[PDB]
């Protein structure tokens, strides 16, 4: 079972000897620091508040394993057991602890309040930064949904200009990083950021943490296609590519059907074995299951050049209404290998000087888009910013010499809407004097409780492109 | 609770149509591909084998659970409900998988077969495969434990150049990254793949995955000493950051105590609080106690300079036999921000240059120890080499035109060590013709059962440095 006992960095055991002494409250932020990522999603919260910090958190046997494990650990004594003990007592393991945050798949510009944390007992002084730790990994979904919203922001201009609407769109990112992530947990909670922005998914962990934790009108949070591996082509033998392909169509022949090609030369399956050998089974496929070809090595844009004017040239082309080559309907293109946000940039870019529509193309992503992040990227930062001693907030801050940029917020926070409907973060309790209206934050959670909460439904719209609005 | 047949990559579950008719065997193998990071450590699959593989893994429940979502999911039926059924009704739940493996710790250069994964049924050719997604995510413990030991090679050299010996090696890079991770299963993985290499660590949790899943004679695997954030500085006030050094001394007064303490000035902290005003509450420490002052920002190199020849001229420094400068021992540093595996060799080479011991610090490293790695960086890949159809066995393998990189190996896999003590990877099933000896790989899971286990102690002595024998 978890225990948020040993649910934190080791230091924080020791830092209740080090507070000033009276200290009867810790109130602390959290935000994406300015330093181009100009706004973020924020999203992932609810997961955590539910999963590891909302109920009976604390019990005899988690405060003796935390003993026991700590007095090792230091060689020493240090762990508060006392406070630990208290909060057992007096609130039946429930943590006395209230934070406030923005609403979920609010899209907010870098460097404001986000959400913050503060204790609600005198006596529970220490415990604000005691859950630091796991509340910044919050950091992780904000930041896989915000890379993948910039994404479908590339995804959306480029098809609308190729195109003349965004038709599809949510389809045009799929997640293949289940395998190239650092864990199960992980893969469950970067999946779920991932569908905040698009629905195509094949980490079906993100699916059942939807609905366990924000939930859907709709029965499935993501949907995905039959697809072939490198294991299912290559097992039929070099020589026998072809029979691999032909069966592999014909047992999807009426839902759209993914078949890696690069296996041992992707021209020439493209031109051949699908343009020429097995051409008469992708004409007459449906136009809601096509064949969708999909290659898996060499430059991402080169490749992806070549191989549709290869099949521009054995299958019949047309032009839209804006100008641009599109593909019979029966026959489609993704490209999952080598996708980020860059690479992606470059692909779209090349198709368009080419003259070839975005319609054709799909787009998978596996380390770029669930693992290739870390917190440096958003500077997702957690500080204090106001304590009481003796009766008397002063409010808190760090001002680094050698980095302005680390420099913290001050005093007691809340977040406002501009008279131009921006975003503005008022500090040092300056939000009470009412200039800019009402705190956009929302307690989430108070004394072991979660007070407010959003569907996925409700995240998704609050996510959405303007573009799209 | 987990249901393995909802984790794996969504397409796996129509593979099973794919592959050849008359398929009673599917082998499989995982490599760290060659493309410096010229040898891995194996570490990891132990923990995967034990909480996710073994036992009963498959009840009418979960099959039925998976039925609902992968209707949903593909919008048909296409869940292999039968050949997950055979499963229950034959062998309890219990994968009809063997696995064999490299020992656990043991530092294997690249492109050599670490493990295999076949099916022990042959109803079950599928199955191989279908696990790929959760076996692939070793990539992980394997990448932290490679990247940690690199840096310690890095550190073991400059240590014996700086004071002509080892001694506290294994406690100079401390793993900060519990915050920096993306979930908190990620962190225990992460944390137990470092403390492969070192003993230093404020990640709790991988404490507990070692004990539960590998073991050790000590108490525990990692320790810890008291130290400050900028919380427990700052929230004294601005104008009391002495009050809180001098606080914190004295509460940790016979434990090593690390404070950081560039809340304000760094080096107006060194030259005068530390320097100056509570210099008598340093020179008094003992040698087991000493004063850890820690640096958070600025250049990592240009700052750790400036301190040092602070300190330097605060302090009494001793010349030590080699002929650099030793801080007295009651006075060390730690810098553990913006420290990876590039900067760490540039800013022991800067000390080096500046005739400082490395004696003099440690470092400490979050988001480089644990989360800026991905699977791409030792290339780490799994991939079909040999099937048997219609009662054939035929050696299997890709060969991407585009790259050369990415051809797999051919056939069935053994692991052998070489006349001159190198390893080699013998293909096409020619280890059966004994010219090599025995096989490295060892069976580690055979038809739901983990058959051989190794204790983290083992695991230590495995991955050990060549300068350490
Ligand atoms: C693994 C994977 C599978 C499919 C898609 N995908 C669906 C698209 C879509 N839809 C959704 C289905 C009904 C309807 C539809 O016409 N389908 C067929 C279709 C159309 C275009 C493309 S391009 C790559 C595949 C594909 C398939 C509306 N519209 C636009 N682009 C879409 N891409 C992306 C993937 F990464
Ligand atoms: C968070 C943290 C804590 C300690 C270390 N750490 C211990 C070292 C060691 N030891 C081990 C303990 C007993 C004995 C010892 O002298 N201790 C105190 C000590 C000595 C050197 C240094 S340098 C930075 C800190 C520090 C502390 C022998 N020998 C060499 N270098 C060592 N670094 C590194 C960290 F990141
Ligand atoms: N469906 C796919 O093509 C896929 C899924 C997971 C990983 N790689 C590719
Ligand atoms: N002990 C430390 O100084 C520490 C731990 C975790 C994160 N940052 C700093
Ligand atoms: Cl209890």
């Amino acid at each position: 079972e978890f225990n948020i006992l040993l649910a934190t960095d080791s230091y924080k055991v020791t830092h209740y000897k080090q507070y000033p002494p009276n200290t009867s409250k810790v109130y602390s932020y959290f935000e994406c620091r300015e330093k181009k990522y100009e706004e973020t999603v924020f999203y992932g919260l609810q997961y955590i508040l539910n999963k590891y910090l909302k109920g009976k958190v604390v019990t005899k046997e988690k405060i003796q394993e935390a003993k026991d494990v700590y007095k090792e650990h230091f060689q020493d004594d240090v762990f508060n057991e006392k406070g630990w003990n208290y909060i057992l007592e007096k609130y039946d393991g429930h943590l006395p602890i209230e934070i406030k945050a923005v609403p979920e798949g609010f899209v907010i510009p870098r460097g404001n309040v986000l959400f913050t944390v503060e204790n609600t007992d005198p006596e529970c002084y220490w415990l604000t930064n005691w859950i630091e730790t796991i509340l910044v990994q919050s950091w992780y979904p904000i930041t896989v949904a915000t890379n993948s919203r910039e994404q479908k922001k590339i995804l959306a201009k480029y098809l609308l200009e190729t195109s003349g609407n965004l038709d599809g769109l949510e389809y045009k990112l799929h997640d293949f990083g289940y395998r190239g992530v650092s864990s199960q947990e992980t893969a469950g909670i970067g999946a779920s950021a991932h569908l905040v922005n698009f629905k195509g998914t094949d980490t079906v962990a993100g699916l059942a943490l939807i609905k366990k934790y924000y939930g859907t009108k709709d029965p499935v949070p993501g949907y995905s296609v039959p697809a072939a591996e490198h294991s299912t082509i290559t097992a039929w033998g070099k020589d026998h590519e072809k029979d691999a392909f032909e069966h592999i169509v014909t047992q999807f022949s009426s839902v759209p059907v993914s078949v890696v090609s690069d296996s041992y030369d992707i021209y020439n399956a493209c031109e051949k074995i699908w343009g020429e050998d097995l051409r008469h089974l992708i004409v007459s496929r449906s136009t809601q299951a096509p064949l969708i070809i999909r290659p898996d090595s060499g430059n991402p844009l080169d490749t992806v050049l070549k191989v549709l004017e290869i099949l521009g040239k054995k299958f019949p082309v047309t032009e839209n209404s804006k100008g641009y080559k599109l593909l019979p309907p029966y026959l489609r293109v993704i490209q999952g290998d080598g996708v980020d946000i860059n690479t992606l940039q470059e692909i779209v870019e090349g198709m368009k000087q080419k003259m070839w529509s975005i319609e054709n193309i799909a787009f998978g992503s596996g380390g770029g888009l669930l693992q290739k992040l870390t917190r440096d990227l958003l500077n997702c930062s957690f500080k204090c910013s106001y304590v009481v001693t003796n009766g008397l907030g002063i409010n808190v801050f760090k001002d680094p010499v050698a980095d302005p940029n680390k420099r913290s917020k001050k005093g007691r926070l809340s977040l406002h809407r501009t008279p131009a409907g921006n975003f503005v973060t008022l500090e040092e309790g300056k939000g009470d004097l009412e200039e800019y209206g009402q705190d956009l934050l929302h307690t989430v959670f108070k004394n072991g409780k979660v007070t407010k909460s959003y569907s996925f439904d409700e995240i998704r719209k609050n996510a959405q492109l303007n573009i799209e609005l």
